[PDB]
C-alpha cells in the first residue's frame, strides 16, 4: 500500500502522473528487467570461445566506467536524506533497494561487453533510455507541484540530487550509442581485398536498425557520381540461393515420401511462415495506434470549453499545464506509430526475396532428369514463362497477404466508435455502405474486359510495321509508299484511338463514384441525427466524427483488389504441382566401370537377349530385341541399316535414355558425343572449342590442323573473336558439323560415338577426315570408337561390322566373309594422350556501363526543360489551363463547406436545440454536391481532349519522317532497335504518361490549402514552416538522383536469368552427354545473386526516405497545437477554431511522402518523348516532285542512254567507286554487262535509279537531264526484276495491282503468260480474293519470281533492267524468261546484269568493267574471234572456249 493523498491512479489532477505510479512501477519493471536479461547474456557471453581479434584500451572504457561509478554515489547519498515520515511508505524505500543491485550487474557486465562482441548489447542501450525517461518525469512532477502548491515536497537537496541524476543517465546513453572501438595495430592484413567490401547492415547497433542510419552512405555517393556495378556491397548472411534450396528440398521430399497425400503450399508454409507470424503483432499495433488520435482531440475541445467558460462566469481552478501535456501525447503517439509500420514492412518484404530465389533454382535443377517424352509434351517457349510468370504473382501475393484480416478489423473498431458518440443514428452509415460496395465491384468488371481488348490492336499495328520495315528494298524502287502508308494509317485511327475514349470515360464514372460516398454518409448521418433525438448537435461531437468517417476511405477501397490477387495465385500453384511430378529417368538403366588396359580389352557388352522400351506408357513399346554386341578398343566398330531401324536406337541406349526389363549393359570410361544436329552455342569460337577445359597451344593448333577449319577462318578474314550462335553471325553447312567434331576431338575421352557427321561435308574433305582422325593414320589409333554410318569406304575400312534390323541383331563379321559369303546389300550395293584438365570454378563478371556514362557524364539532371514545353505544345496549351482551373474550383468549395458546418455548430451551442434544420441542412448539401461535379469535369477534359491529340500527332509525324530517310540510316542501324520505338515508347505515352501528372497535381494542391487554414488561425506558424522547407527539399534531391540508378541498374540484369534458360533447353543430349550438370547449374546461382544484390538497396531506399518525411509530421501537429494553448491564455481562443486547425493537420502525413514518391514516376516516363523526337527531326532526302518541269506522260519513247563523264561514290568519306564513264546505248539495243567479282558492278543501278547522288558528270536520257526531274516522276517510269523476291500479306490482287489502275483482263493474261493460274485455284475458290500467308509460305521460290516476272510484265515501259536476277533465277526459269524476252519485251532496250557469262552470249554488245573504269566496247564475236583478248580471257576462265 501507499501511505499518500494521491492513490495509484495513473493520472494526476495536473495531467501527469503520480508520484506512486512513477516510482512504484515504471522505475520497477526497468530493474527487474535488467536482473533477468543482463546474467543470461553474462552467461552466455562468458561461455563463449576465445578469438583472435582484440580492440585496444582507450579512453572510452575508461570514461564509461568513471561515469557509472557517480550513479552508485547519487543514489548513496540520497538514500540518507530520506525522512521520518517518508520511510514508513513500501513503494518509495522499495526503490532505492530494487536499483543498487542493478546496478552492480550494469558495472560487471559492460567490461566483458568491451572485450568480447563486436556490436553494442542490446540491454544496455534500453535500460538507460527507460531509466532517463522515468527521472525527467519525477523532475517534472516536483516542479508542478511547487508552483502551484508553494512547498517543496522533498527539500532542495533531493531536487538538486535528481537534477544531477538526470545528466549522469543522458551522458552515458550517448557514450554507449555514438562512438566506435578501434582495433589494435596489427594483424589488418585482411582488408587487403580486390571483391566488393562486406555489407554494413551486420554491424549496427539496435537504434540504427529501427532509424535505418545504416544506408545514408550510399546516398552521399550515388549524389554525386553515376553508379555502376562495382560500387554495390555483398549481400548478407544467408541470402544465397544454394543455401534457401536447401531448406524448402527436405521439407517437399519429406512432405511426398512420408504420407499418402502431398501437397506444395504446407511445404512452403511451415519453412518460411515464421517471420510473416512476426509481422502480424506490429500491423496489429498500428491499428489500434490509429484510432486513439480523436480521443485526445475529443478531450481538448471539451478543456478549451470549460477553461472559457469558468472564467467567464467569475468576470460575470482548472490549471493551465493540462493544455500543455496533451498536446505532448499526441506527438508521442504519431512518434510509436511510425516506428512499428516499417518493422512491419521489412519483415513481409524479405519473404518474397526468399520465395523467389528457392523456386527458381528449385526448377532449373528439376528441369535436367525429365525423359525424353515428357519433355517433348510442351514448347520450350512454354516452360520459361514458370519462371517469367509464375514465380513472379507468388512473390507479389505477399505484400497484401495480411490485409485479409486487417480490412474488417478496422471497420469494425470505426463503426464501434461512431456507436458511442451518436447512439442508434449510426446505422444509416452501415446501409449505403452495403448498397454500394458491390456496385463498384460490378464496375471494376468491365474496365478489365475493356483492358483486355485493347492490347489485340496494339499487336495488329506491331505486325503491320514490322512487315513494312522487313521489305523497305521492295518499297523504294516501285514508289509504293502511299498505299501503305494509308493501310497502317486507317487501323490506327478507326479502332485504337475509337478504343482509348471508351476506356476514358468508364474511369472518369468511377472516380466520381468513389469521391462521393464519405460525403454521403455523413450527410445522412446529420439528417437522422436532428430529426430524432432530443440533444443539441455541438462541436465536439461534430469535429471529432469527421475524422472517424475519413478513416473508412482506405479499407473499403483496397478490399477488392486483394481478392483478385488471391484467385488469381491459385492456378500457378496447379501449374507447379503438375511441373513437379512428371516422370524421371530410370536410374538403374547402364553400369559404368573404370578404365581398361590394354588393346585386346572388350569395352562394352550387351547380351542375354536384353530388351529395352521405347515409353513406359500408356502401353509400352518393344524397340530392341535379342541385343548381343561388343566392341574393342583400338578397332574402328561401325554399323548400318535402314533409316528408321534400331541404328539410332543403340547410341540412345548407350547414352542410357531407354528403359531396361531384361538383360544386362555395362560402359568403360568416359564418352564423347556429337549429335546428329549441330548445337552451337552463344560465344566465341574459342569458347565454343575449349568447352571448359584448360588451355595447351600445342594440341590447340593440332586439332585446329587436322580439320578444314583453318581456311574457314582465312576466308572470313575475322578470327576467334566472331560471336556465332541465334545471335551472331549466321555460320552454314558443313561448319557446324566441323566445329562439333573439333569441340569433341579436343576432350581426348576414352570412348567415342558418333552419329554419322560426315554427310553434312564434301567427299574429298570426308577423305581428309579418314587420313587425319580416323583409322590407323590419325590421333585416335589407341581409343575405341564406334561410327554409324552408311559410307562405304567408313564400312570398308571398318576392321569389325554388324547389322540390325528391325530391333534385332541379323549378321556380323569382318568384310572378307560379307564379300565371299554374306551375298547381302553390305556387299550388293599403348599410348594415348592424358586427358584435359577442367579449368576451374568462380564468378560471373559484370559489364561495364561506362560505355553510355561517358556521354552521360556531361550533366546529371539529365532531363531538360526542353521536353516539357515540347509535350505541352504537342497537347494543346489551352487544354491544359482548363484541365488546372477546376482542380482550385474542387478544393475551395470543399474548404467552404467545412466552414458553414463550423457556423452551424456556433448557432447550436447558444441555443441548446436544433432550429431551422431543414434550412441549414440544404446548403451543406449542395456544396458537397458541387465539388463532385468539378472533379468529374476535369478528368473528361484529361482524358479526351488532352491525351489523345498528343498520340494522334506524335505517331503521325515521327512515321512520315521515317518512310524518307535514305538508305544508310537502314544499312547502319539494325532492326530490332527501329521496331522498340514503334512497340513500347508510342504505348508508355498512350496509357501511363498522363496519369502521373494529375496524381503529382492533385495532391500538390491539398497541402497548400491545408497550410493556408492552419496559417489563418495563428500567425505566428510562419517562423515553423520556413525552416522545415528546406529539409523537405534537401531530402527530396538525395532521393531522386540515386533512386533511379539503382532502377536501371535492377532493369538491365534480369533478362540474361532466362536466356541461359532457354539457351541450356536445347541441348540436353550434349550436356548430358559429357557430365557438365554441375558447371552448368553453378552458372545459373550466380546468375541469380547478381540480380539479388542489386534488387536489395532499391527497397531499403524507401523506408530511408520514408521515416524522415513521416517524422515532420508529428512536429507540425506539436507546433499547431502549442500555439493554439498559447494564444488561449490571452482570452481570445473559441472552441471552433481549434476544431477546425486540428482536424486539418491530422490528415496530412501520407500526402507529403506520396508527392516525392510520384516525381520519379513522372522523370522515369518523359524520357520517351526526347526518344520519339529524336526520330522525328531525322534527315531529308531529295524533292519528289519538280512542278515546273514534270515530263509528258510518254517521255521514254526512245531508249537511249548516255553518259557525260560520270562519277559517283557509296558515301562522301570513301573513294570514287566509279570514274569517268562515257557510254552510249543505242535504242533498242540489248546489251550484256559482265564484269569480274567485286568490280562495282552493282553501283550501276543504284546511280541509273538516283539512289545515290553524283559526285561529277550527270546521266541523259531523251534530251533531259534527269537532275532536274522529280524523284517520283523519274522512278515511276523505269521497270525492272529486281534479285529478291518478296511477299506481302493480303490479296494476289494487292500483290500486283494494289492501287487498281487496270482491268482484270490484263491482270489474267499476265498470269496466264507466268504460267500461275493452275496453282493458284487449287489453293481457293476465291481467286483474285485469295489470301497470302506472311513471307509466302504457299509459294514456292520459283512461283515467287514467276511471281516478281509478272509484275515486271503488268508495268508498260520501253527500257527494262535484269537487275542481277541470274544470282537467284535458275536456268529452268531463265528458258521460260528467255522466252519472254523474245516474245513480249523485244521492242523495248534491256540491260541485262550477268551472273554467268553462258547467258548473255546472244548480246549485240559488251561491256566490261574492272575497278571502276572501262576496259572494252566491243562486239562478242570480234573478242571470241581475237584469242588474246580479254573477254576471251574471261570465256577461256568460264570455259567455254575450250567447251567450242
Ligand atoms: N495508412 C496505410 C499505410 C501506408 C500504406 O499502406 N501505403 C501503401 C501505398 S498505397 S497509395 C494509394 C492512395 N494513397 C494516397 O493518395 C496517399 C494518401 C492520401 N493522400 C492521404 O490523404 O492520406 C490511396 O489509396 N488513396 C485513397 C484515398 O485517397 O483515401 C503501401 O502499402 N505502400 C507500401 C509501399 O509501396 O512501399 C495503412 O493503413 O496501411
Amino acid at each position: 500500500l501507499c501511505r499518500s493523498p494521491e492513490g495509484f491512479g495513473p493520472i494526476s489532477f495536473y495531467g501527469d502522473f503520480t508520484q506512486c505510479f512513477i516510482d512504484g512501477v515504471i522505475l520497477n519493471l526497468s530493474a527487474i528487467f535488467m536482473i533477468t536479461f543482463g546474467i543470461r547474456d553474462l552467461v552466455n557471453l562468458c561461455k563463449k570461445k576465445h578469438s583472435g581479434i582484440k580492440y585496444r584500451r582507450n579512453w572510452i572504457i575508461v570514461s564509461r566506467m568513471a561515469l557509472v561509478l557517480l550513479e552508485i554515489a547519487f543514489v548513496s547519498l540520497a538514500s540518507l536524506n530520506i525522512s521520518k515520515e517518508e520511510a514508513e511508505n513500501f513503494t518509495i524505500v522499495s526503490q532505492y533497494a530494487s536499483t543498487m543491485l542493478s546496478l552492480f550487474v550494469a558495472l560487471a557486465l559492460h567490461w566483458i561487453e568491451y572485450d568480447r562482441s563486436v556490436v553494442a548489447n542490446t540491454v544496455l542501450l534500453f535500460y538507460w533510455l527507460f531509466e532517463t525517461f522515468g527521472n525527467f518525469a519525477k523532475l517534472i512532477n516536483i516542479l508542478i507541484r511547487h508552483t502551484y502548491e508553494g512547498i517543496w515536497y522533498s527539500g532542495q537537496t533531493g531536487f538538486i540530487l535528481t537534477l544531477f541524476q538526470v545528466i549522469t543517465c543522458a551522458s552515458i546513453l550517448l557514450l554507449e550509442a555514438l562512438p566506435k572501438k578501434p582495433l589494435m595495430p596489427h594483424q589488418h592484413i585482411h582488408q587487403t581485398l580486390t571483391r566488393r567490401k562486406p555489407n554494413p547492415y551486420d554491424s549496427a547497433n539496435i537504434f540504427s536498425r529501427i532509424t535505418f542510419s545504416w544506408m545514408s552512405g550510399l546516398m552521399k555517393t550515388g549524389y554525386e557520381k553515376y553508379l555502376v556495378e562495382a560500387d554495390l556491397y555483398k549481400l548478407p548472411r544467408n541470402f544465397s540461393s544454394e543455401e534457401l534450396s536447401q531448406k524448402l528440398e527436405k521439407n517437399w521430399e519429406n512432405e511426398l515420401k512420408q504420407k499418402s497425400n502431398p501437397s506444395l503450399s504446407w511445404a512452403i508454409c511451415r519453412t518460411f511462415g515464421s517471420k510473416m507470424l512476426l509481422a502480424a503483432f506490429f500491423k496489429a499495433i498500428h491499428d489500434v495506434l490509429a484510432f486513439t488520435q480523436p480521443q485526445l482531440l475529443r478531450i481538448l475541445i471539451k478543456f478549451v470549453t470549460d477553461y472559457n467558460s469558468e472564467r467567464q462566469d467569475d468576470h460575470s481552478k482548472l490549471p493551465i499545464v493540462r493544455g500543455f501535456l496533451i498536446a505532448f501525447a499526441m506527438f508521442l503517439v504519431g512518434f510509436t506509430q511510425t516506428s512499428v509500420l516499417h518493422q512491419y514492412f521489412l519483415n513481409v518484404f524479405n519473404t518474397g526475396m526468399y520465395i523467389k530465389s528457392a523456386l527458381t533454382a528449385l526448377i532449373y535443377q528439376k528441369s535436367l532428369v525429365l525423359s525424353n517424352e515428357a519433355s517433348g509434351l510442351s514448347s520450350t517457349g512454354d516452360i520459361v514463362n514458370l519462371m517469367s510468370v509464375d514465380v513472379q504473382k507468388l512473390q507479389d501475393l505477399t505484400q497484401w497477404l495480411n490485409l485479409i484480416w486487417s480490412g474488417p478489423f478496422q471497420i469494425i473498431i470505426c463503426l464501434y466508435s461512431l456507436y458511442k458518440l451518436l447512439g442508434n443514428s449510426m446505422w444509416v452509415g452501415v446501409i449505403i455502405l452495403v448498397i454500394m460496395m458491390p456496385l463498384n465491384s460490378f464496375l471494376m468488371r468491365i474496365q478489365k474486359k475493356l483492358q483486355k481488348s485493347q492490347m489485340k490492336y496494339k499487336d495488329e499495328r506491331t505486325r503491320v510495321i514490322s512487315e513494312i520495315l522487313n521489305n523497305i528494298k521492295s518499297l523504294k524502287l516501285y514508289a509504293w509508299e502511299k498505299p501503305y502508308r494509308e493501310k497502317l494509317e486507317e487501323v490506327r485511327n478507326n479502332k485504337e484511338l475509337k478504343n482509348l475514349t471508351k476506356l476514358g470515360c468508364y474511369m472518369a464514372v468511377t472516380s466520381f463514384q468513389f469521391n462521393i460516398v464519405p460525403f454521403l454518409v455523413s450527410c445522412c448521418t446529420f439528417a437522422v441525427f436532428v430529426y430524432t433525438e432530443d440533444r443539441a448537435l455541438t462541436t465536439d461531437l461534430v469535429f471529432p466524427a469527421l475524422t472517424l468517417f475519413n478513416l473508412l476511405s482506405f479499407p473499403l477501397m483496397i478490399i477488392p483488389m486483394v481478392l483478385n490477387s488471391f484467385i488469381e495465385a491459385s492456378v500457378s500453384i496447379g501449374r507447379l504441382f503438375t511441373f513437379f511430378t512428371n516422370e524421371e529417368l530410370q536410374p538403374d538403366s547402364v553400369q559404368r566401370l573404370p578404365k581398361v588396359k590394354n588393346i585386346g580389352d572388350v569395352a562394352i557388352n550387351i547380351g542375354d537377349d536384353a530388351t529395352f522400351l521405347w515409353q513406359r506408357k500408356p502401353e509400352y513399346k518393344v524397340a530392341l530385341k535379342n541385343i548381343n554386341f561388343q566392341a574393342k578398343k583400338g578397332n574402328l566398330t561401325c554399323i548400318v541399316g535402314k533409316v528408321g531401324s534400331g541404328k539410332t536406337a543403340l547410341l540412345s541406349c548407350m547414352l542410357g535414355d531407354l528403359f531396361r526389363v531384361k538383360g544386362f549393359a555395362t560402359v568403360h570410361g568416359s564418352v564423347a558425343y556429337v549429335s546428329q544436329v549441330p548445337w552451337i552455342m552463344n560465344g566465341t569460337v574459342k569458347e565454343n572449342i575449349l568447352f571448359g577445359h584448360r588451355y595447351d597451344a600445342e594440341f590447340y593448333e593440332k586439332t585446329i590442323k587436322a580439320c578444314a577449319l583453318t581456311i574457314d577462318l582465312a576466308i572470313l578474314m575475322d578470327g576467334d573473336k566472331t560471336l556465332v550462335g541465334e545471335k551472331g553471325i549466321s555460320l552454314s553447312g558443313g561448319q557446324k558439323a566441323r566445329l562439333s567434331l573439333a569441340r569433341a576431338v579436343y576432350a581426348r575421352a576414352d570412348t567415342y560415338l558418333l552419329d554419322d557427321p560426315l554427310a553434312a561435308v564434301d567427299e574429298h574433305v570426308a577423305r581428309h577426315l579418314i587420313e587425319h582422325v580416323l583409322g590407323p593414320n590419325g590421333l585416335l589409333h589407341t581409343k575405341t570408337k564406334v561410327l554409324a554410318t552408311n559410307k562405304v569406304s567408313a564400312l570398308s575400312i571398318a576392321d569389325s561390322i554388324a547389322l540390325l534390323d528391325n530391333g534385332e541383331i541379323t549378321q556380323q563379321g569382318t568384310y572378307d566373309e560379307i564379300t565371299k559369303d554374306a551375298d547381302s546389300p553390305l556387299w550388293k550395293l599403348a599410348i594415348s594422350l592424358r586427358r584435359a584438365s577442367d579449368a576451374t570454378l568462380g564468378s560471373i563478371d559484370f559489364g561495364d556501363d561506362e560505355n553510355i556514362a561517358k556521354r552521360e557524364h556531361r550533366e546529371q539532371g539529365k532531363v531538360k526543360w526542353n521536353i516539357y514545353l515540347e509535350y505541352a505544345k504537342a497537347c494543346n496549351p489551352k487544354s491544359v489551363c482548363v484541365f488546372i482551373l477546376f482542380i482550385v474550383i474542387s478544393m475551395f468549395l470543399s474548404v467552404m463547406g467545412n466552414v458553414w458546418l463550423k457556423h452551424w455548430s456556433e448557432v447550436n451551442s447558444r441555443y441548446g436545440s436544433n432550429p431551422n434544420a431543414a434550412r441549414y441542412l440544404a446548403i451543406y448539401f449542395a456544396l458537397g454536391i458541387g465539388s463532385a461535379l468539378a472533379t468529374l469535369i476535369q478528368t473528361i477534359v484529361l482524358w479526351v481532349f488532352c491525351t489523345i491529340h498528343a498520340s494522334k500527332y506524335l505517331h503521325n509525324l515521327m512515321t512520315n519522317s521515317v518512310l524518307r530517310a535514305p538508305m544508310t540510316f537502314f544499312e547502319t542501324t539494325p532492326i530490332g532497335r527501329i521496331l522498340n520505338r514503334f512497340s513500347n515508347d508510342i504505348y508508355k505515352v498512350d496509357a501511363l504518361l498522363g496519369r502521373t501528372f494529375s496524381q503529382f497535381f492533385v495532391n500538390a494542391v491539398k497541402v497548400t490549402f491545408t497550410i493556408t487554414v492552419i496559417c489563418a488561425t495563428t500567425w505566428q506558424f510562419i517562423f515553423i514552416i520556413i525552416p522545415l522547407s528546406v529539409f523537405y527539399i534537401y531530402y527530396q534531391q538525395y532521393y531522386l538522383r540515386t533512386s533511379r540508378e539503382l532502377r536501371r541498374l535492377d532493369s538491365i540484369t534480369r533478362s540474361p536469368i532466362y536466356s541461359h534458360f532457354q539457351e541450356t533447353l536445347g541441348g540436353l543430349a550434349t550436356v548430358r552427354g559429357y557430365s557438365q550438370q554441375k558447371r552448368f547449374s553453378h552458372i545459373n546461382q550466380c546468375r541469380i545473386d547478381n540480380n539479388m544484390s542489386a534488387f536489395y538497396p532499391s527497397i531499403n531506399a524507401n523506408r530511408w526516405l520514408a521515416y524522415r518525411l513521416e517524422l515532420i509530421g508529428s512536429i507540425i501537429i506539436l507546433g499547431a497545437a502549442t500555439l493554439s494553448v498559447f494564444r488561449l491564455k490571452q482570452g481570445t481562443l473559441t472552441a471552433g477554431m481549434v476544431g477546425l486547425s486540428l482536424s486539418y493537420a491530422l490528415q496530412i502525413t501520407q500526402t507529403l511522402n506520396w508527392i516525392v514518391r510520384m516525381t520519379v514516376e513522372v522523370e522515369t516516363n518523359i524520357v520517351s518523348v526526347e526518344r520519339i523526337k529524336e526520330y522525328a527531326d531525322l534527315k531529308s532526302e531529295a524533292p519528289l516532285i519538280v512542278e515546273g518541269h514534270r515530263p509528258p506522260k510518254e517521255w521514254p519513247s526512245q531508249g537511249d542512254i548516255k553518259f557525260n563523264n560520270y562519277s559517283t561514290r557509296y558515301r562522301p568519306e570513301l573513294d570514287l567507286v566509279l570514274k569517268h564513264i562515257n557510254i552510249h546505248i543505242k535504242p533498242n539495243e540489248k546489251v550484256g554487262i559482265v564484269g569480274r567479282t567485286g568490280a562495282g558492278k552493282s553501283s550501276l543501278t543504284l546511280a541509273l535509279f538516283r539512289m545515290i547522288e553524283a559526285s561529277e558528270g550527270n546521266i541523259v536520257i531523251d534530251n533531259i537531264a534527269i537532275n532536274e526531274i522529280g524523284l517520283y516522276d523519274l522512278r515511276h517510269k523505269l521497270s525492272i526484276i529486281p534479285q529478291d523476291s518478296q511477299v506481302f500479306e493480303g490479296t494476289v490482287r494487292e500483290n500486283i495491282d494494289p492501287i487498281n489502275q487496270y482491268t482484270d483482263e490484263a491482270i489474267w493474261r499476265a498470269l496466264e503468260l507466268s504460267h500461275l493460274k493452275e496453282h493458284v485455284l487449287s489453293m481457293s475458290n476465291d481467286g483474285l480474293d485469295a489470301q497470302l500467308t506472311e513471307g509466302g509460305g504457299n509459294l514456292s521460290v520459283g512461283q515467287r519470281q514467276l511471281l516478281c516476272l509478272a509484275r515486271a510484265m503488268l508495268v508498260p515501259s520501253k527500257i527494262l533492267v535484269l537487275d542481277e536476277a541470274t544470282a537467284a533465277v535458275d536456268v529452268e526459269t531463265d528458258k521460260v524468261v528467255q522466252e519472254t524476252i523474245r516474245t513480249a519485251f523485244k521492242d523495248r532496250t534491256i540491260l541485262t546484269i550477268a551472273h554467268r557469262l553462258n547467258t548473255i552470249m546472244d548480246s549485240d554488245r559488251i561491256i566490261v568493267l574492272d575497278n571502276g573504269k572501262v576496259a572494252e566496247f566491243d562486239s562478242p564475236g570480234q573478242l571470241l574471234s581475237d584469242n588474246k583478248s580479254l573477254f576471251y580471257s574471261l570465256c577461256m576462265e568460264a570455259g567455254l572456249v575450250n567447251e567450242n
